[PDB]
């Protein structure tokens, strides 16, 4: 998912930007 700024933050930060590279690799 693309997010809006704070939004996706998260996932650019620690942990959940690990999950979701896994993820984009996965699909």
């Amino acid at each position: 998912s693309q997010g809006t700024t704070s939004e996706y933050s998260k996932y650019l930060d620690s942990r959940r930007a690990q999950d979701f590279v896994q993820w984009l690799m996965n699909t």
